[PDB]
């Protein structure tokens, strides 16, 4: 089996645990984990190819800036987070974390991912951005965001409703065995 290691990191509560705890065997409610602390392996087939991804979560706060970069050893695909109820968690996307992975990571793919698809249609989202004058971010807006970071892909998915949950995995799967 061919072994690789996956990074997700992103502004905190973007969706980074739950998209990640998706793929768990077990599970555990009303427990709150800041990150998946246990090794949490994803099995992967792509064209009759037995990958096992080890997923390895990160904590995005400021007051982690020197502790989350002993994560970054021996990265073989990033998945980088935004959520699209956040325009501010995809403003920290070129501002924090690009130059952050490009520099511990150097020549590893991104997958910038956009979470919480399903709120871009949500009543309530919609208001507690509109009273801020903003809006759910806008799919044009992550390819664009992929573009100008060179990212691998562009991808969105929901935790809650599983939509592009596979795809995300699948591609960042792609990904890490191109090197
Ligand atoms: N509606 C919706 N909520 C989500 C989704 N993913 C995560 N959440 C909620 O967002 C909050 C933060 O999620 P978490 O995975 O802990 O974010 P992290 O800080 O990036 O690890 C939690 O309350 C989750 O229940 C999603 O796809 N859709
Ligand atoms: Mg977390």
């Amino acid at each position: 089996a061919i072994r690789k290691k996956l990074v997700i990191v992103g502004d905190v509560a973007c969706g980074k645990t739950c998209l990640l705890i998706v793929n768990s065997k077990d599970q555990f409610p009303e427990v709150y984990v800041p990150t998946v602390f246990e090794n949490y392996v994803a099995d992967i087939e792509v064209d009759g190819k037995q990958v096992e991804l080890a997923l390895w979560d990160t904590a995005g706060q400021e007051d982690y800036d020197r502790l989350r970069p002993l994560s970054y050893p021996d990265t073989d695909v990033i998945l980088m987070c935004f959520s699209i109820d956040s325009p501010d968690s995809l403003e920290n996307i070129p501002e924090k974390w690009t130059p952050e992975v490009k520099h511990f990571c150097p020549n590893v793919p991104i997958i910038l991912v956009g979470n919480k698809k399903d709120l871009r249609n949500d009543e309530h989202t919609r208001r507690e951005l509109a009273k801020m004058k903003q809006e759910p971010v806008k799919p044009e807006e992550g390819r664009d965001m992929a573009n100008r970071i060179g990212a691998f892909g562009y991808m969105e998915c929901s935790a809650k409703t599983k939509d592009g949950v596979r795809e995300v995995f699948e591609m960042a799967t792609r990904a890490a065995l191109q090197a």
